[PDB]
């Protein structure tokens, strides 16, 4: 194809209150990190990038990583900076998702992939609100490398400053893994 659209994987942030990396987290006879990169190999992306922090080796030394831009940093504006680095010239914008999300359907990635192109921002709508996946157009791109402060991406698609359009998306927002209970509530869907 002429255009493409790469897939970007978050997966920098740290485990404080886990003692271990929350990317390396057992579920579903993988990773947290690895069941989200199952789900995302299955989407159609031309291109897939990750983004690691302090867990990157353990991270590295535990999963295969073939097929998948890795890069490495010491909301997530450093992460999400040095991912559009990689991002293929071809790529038309990106579909951005997090790495401690692997509950995400696949159907959803390939919905957001066919109709998010035709737009510059879109985000999914759930029954309890706005979650990822996001998609952002290269039009975006330089917006998105200036961000910065608290919730910098969350701020940007609940900006009016452009016209961010909804994917509609059965069940609830995502879980989120911060916490050992937060894990618990993963494992139990």
């Amino acid at each position: 194809t002429a255009t493409q659209i790469t897939g970007v994987v978050l997966a920098a942030g740290r485990s404080n209150r886990l003692g271990t990396p929350k990317q390396l987290l057992p579920y579903r006879d993988t990773t947290v990190l690895g069941a989200t990169l199952d789900v995302a190999r299955q989407a159609g992306f031309d291109q897939l990038i990750l983004t690691l922090g302090g867990a990157a080796s353990a991270v590295r030394a535990a999963m295969a990583l073939d097929g998948t831009d890795v890069v490495v940093v010491e909301g997530c504006a450093a992460s999400l900076r040095v991912a559009l680095a990689r991002v293929h010239p071809r790529a038309t914008g990106i579909v951005l998702m997090l790495g401690d999300q692997p509950q995400v359907a696949p159907a959803t990635l390939r919905r957001i992939i066919d109709v998010g192109p035709a737009t510059e921002i879109m985000v999914c709508r759930y029954a309890d609100g706005v979650g990822h996946p996001f998609w952002f157009s290269r039009t975006v791109f330089g917006e998105l490398a200036r961000l910065h402060g608290d919730k910098g991406v969350w701020k940007l698609v609940h900006s009016g400053r452009h016209p961010v359009r909804e994917l509609a998306v059965d069940g609830c927002v995502p879980l989120d893994v911060d916490t050992w209970d937060d894990y618990r509530r993963l494992l139990e869907s």
